[PDB]
């Protein structure tokens, strides 16, 4: 799989050709050994008075000249490897960013963590040092071996000075050799871990099919949302879902129900494959996933709030059209400007120490007023999970119900006297729909009375 | 670091002598390469006929010598770090449970884990590569220099003058590589915590958001620490170079006078050049020793899984004692209010059976399966005293008391090894593998490991393997099987409702109820019908336990078994 490793690397040829000339000076210096050492015995021989003077300038030389070699060598294979692993990660994020997020589902953010940053350190690491070691291994032992082909010729059958040069060139390639034995070793350990990272590269991946930019409609309707668990079991049976422009529908499911699958397929997340969402001749891939991801926005009971300053948290949808006045709207719209400006200043707060500062409400606060701050065409509110009781649960639900009234909205049941308040009411049991038009003939049915009752 | 990393190779005092022979051997041959030239030298410059038998055999004998120690003492030295890190692995293992509650239930162990385990394997590989560069680089170099003593003691000059420089260079230049690691390591950390909040995040990413500017984020934080690491290797690449020019330039100093005209080491023309090969064999081994600098202290200074241990106190468990098996875990009046928020449970006096099969019933984040996990020093419990067999669980050991418990959680049990290590136990003598493999059989996840590579004869637990959310609940049953602990918590929730082995699934959980005592939190219908006994708790408390029959008699529990 490494034959695709350097392709991230063919930017890299204007300077790949300096590593070659450092490790071939550091070959010519570690083959002039030879040289040197041969020259000592004739010049002790003939007592040649001169050059045996000159002697320790030649090492000096010959010292600096391997230094610098190996320097520059060393530096720009160190340059090749970290530009490498910078693209490689660069590359490896930008795709995972992309990806269409069942795999966060099951994957775990740890190995994420651990897979994106060590493996691929792992990779470049086990990369980089054996092609610098298969470079100096074959350049030097193409050198030595030229070398001792120069003067004894043929050495197949076993397998003065110069009798001394020689069994040191020789002798010369035991390192060398030993390194040319043990490559295989890290090549070895690099491919454990190359394929965990190289499948990943591509690893299928999320793209907008409709590619239409207009998406300003406000309409949604779904036809038969049957969605596959897995492709094991159906999640949600055959189900008609028209919203009219402006209207909020109440949304009320049983045990089971699919509840923020069902909602994020409208969201461009976990596509329906099994449906038949189509308003104003629009497919179910209608405008494309950036399109339809920012004309609406949804209200996460997860709730999750970004580890930066609030200045980020305040306006990561609309970088651009960050404004002190409509961050000062927001913060009126709901009741978390007092939460925001207690501790902090305010105008910068900071979030930091793991979210110390705030508590769980004041987080939540904070999600509900970027979401109304958002004041896209269509939006989704799901706070069953979050806590009933709180401090401003009064000022949480009436920051809701504002938001709620700036557009189209379809709720998730997060509270019974919520779903009670909304003037547009369908049920759906087990996938199946019972309930359906006015709120008042379901009321009169109290089929969903007890259900309200129980929960 | 280097003082507590020495006292966990000094017990292995048997295994610690045989690998430094191999490499003094190799370093008595290295010398010995000189007399030989030595040899040869007088032996060519005379009428000497004898050499021509003489250099095979012992060109051959040193070839021989040199392969045999370097083969021992690669392949001891070898042992002897997988020895030590398995100690280190060993030591992490047992004191990674028991520090704090706060500690495991913020971070819930996902990331914790992984950094502690990649902190752990870089020490690995830092302590194997120094140990065996230190080692035989200063066993050669220390022999070497004795053969320098040795062939001309009044050659002084060479340790003189140059060599305190030398050693004061290097100092600084390790002072100022740590200084540049620092930074290094902020840069790491930065970035991995961006990563980190950008993958729990990707819910607001998406929902309202362009990921354009997390990538701008990224690409920054990436950029800054591609400058640092550039500069850090800059002085790592140019460190070799000097302190090699410097050192060579003052043995060409020694030599000149050493070859000063009118002495000429008074005419020997064998000795002279011995000494001068000799001095030239300093220079790879010696390159190499100013080499290993780089990599040991990387390891030193990514070494804070040495202090992450060091770290931690452990006040409770003062009872000086360990009850094992106690067969009941049960609180009395038990209350715990988290902090900044309200009591999850309130005058909840829940108790557990020995060997009866338990339940929490409950909506999903309830207080029921917080309860359930609170066990396990989940709350200070500062209020409300409870006590398990009549005795407070603060006398067992904190080891003890979380050894004796099982929980079944699939990402904290995970090795990012093969899954032979995965189901590794505490102790490697203690646990049998063919015990513990036909144990794990009942399980029936012996099939689904096997069919997917071989875990026994290659390296398992890859992304593919973890992937199967049944496969690695199976293997954490097995894991906890092969325990056999007291008290088992298990959720319903993680495994699949239809699978090809679910029916498999639920044999093996109703065969492994009845073993030990259970009180795992069922989400799943079919645990609830194998369960006998079912304990309902609202808001954190349960009024009473009822059977089967009374559950279905009492309109509330039927409504409730009937949803679920
Ligand atoms: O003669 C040998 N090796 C030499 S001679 C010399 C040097 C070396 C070396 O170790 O690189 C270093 C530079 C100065 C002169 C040798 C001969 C036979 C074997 Cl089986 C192994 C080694
Ligand atoms: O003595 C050293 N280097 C020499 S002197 C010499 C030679 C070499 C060599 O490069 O092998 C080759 C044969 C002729 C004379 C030396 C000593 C200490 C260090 Cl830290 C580094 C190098």
């Amino acid at each position: 799989v490494y034959l695709r490793l350097i392709s991230y690397l063919k930017p890299y040829w204007g300077v790949a050709l300096l590593v070659l000339i450092g490790f071939g000076m550091n070959s010519a210096t570690e083959v002039s050994v030879a040289k040197l050492i041969k020259f000592i015995i004739d010049a002790i021989q003939n007592a040649s008075r001169a050059d045996l003077d000159w002697f320790p300038l030649l090492i000096i030389l010959l010292v600096f000249f391997r230094g610098l070699g190996l320097f520059m060598g060393g530096y720009y294979t160190a340059v090749i490897s970290r530009s490498l692993v910078f693209s490689i990660r660069q590359e490896v994020y930008a795709k995972l960013l992309r990806l269409p997020a069942q795999y966060y589902l099951d994957n775990s953010s740890g190995h994420i963590t651990a897979k994106i940053m060590y493996n691929v350190e792992q990779l470049t690491a086990a990369s980089s040092e054996s092609l610098k070691t298969i470079v100096r291994d074959g350049m030097i032992t193409l050198g030595l071996l030229g070398y001792l082909f120069y003067t004894n010729w043929r050495l197949t059958i076993c397998i003065a000075g110069e009798f001394v040069a020689y069994i040191t060139a020789a002798g010369l390639l035991s390192k060398p050799v030993k390194n040319l034995t043990d490559v295989n070793e890290k090549l070895q350990r690099g491919l454990a871990a190359a394929h965990s990272v190289f499948e990943l590269l591509d690893l299928p991946e999320e793209q907008n099919s409709g590619e239409l930019k207009p998406q300003l409609q406000g309409a949604i309707r779904f036809d038969h949302v049957v969605l596959n668990y897995a492709d094991g079991t159906q999640a949600i049976k055959d189900f008609s879902l028209d919203i009219r422009p402006g209207e909020t529908v109440a949304l009320v499911g049983r045990s089971g129900a699919g509840k923020t699958s069902l909602v994020n397929m409208l969201v461009r997340f976990q596509e329906v494959s099994s449906g038949q969402i189509y308003l104003d001749d629009l497919p179910i891939r209608d405008i494309e996933l950036s399109s339809l991801r920012t004309q609406i926005a949804m209200v996460n009971q997860q709730v999750v709030l970004f580890n930066r300053t609030v200045r980020e948290n305040i306006a990561y949808g609309q970088l651009h059209n960050a404004s002190d006045e409509d961050v000062i709207a927001a913060a009126k719209a709901a009741y978390a400007h007092d939460f925001i400006m207690n501790l902090p200043n305010g105008y910068d707060t900071v979030l930091g120490a793991q979210g110390l500062n705030l508590s769980g409400g004041q987080r939540q606060r904070i999600a509900i007023a970027r979401a109304i701050l958002k004041n896209a065409p269509i939006l989704i509110l799901d706070e069953a999970t979050s806590a009933l009781d709180n401090e401003s649960e009064h000022f949480i639900q009436q920051a809701f119900d504002e938001a709620m009234q700036d557009r189209t909205t379809i709720v998730i049941a997060h509270r019974l006297s919520t779903i009670e308040n909304a003037d547009r009411i369908v049920v759906m049991d087990r996938g199946q729909i019972v309930e359906q038009g006015t709120h008042q003939e379901l009321l009169a049915k109290h089929g969903a009375y007890y259900q309200l009752h129980q929960r």
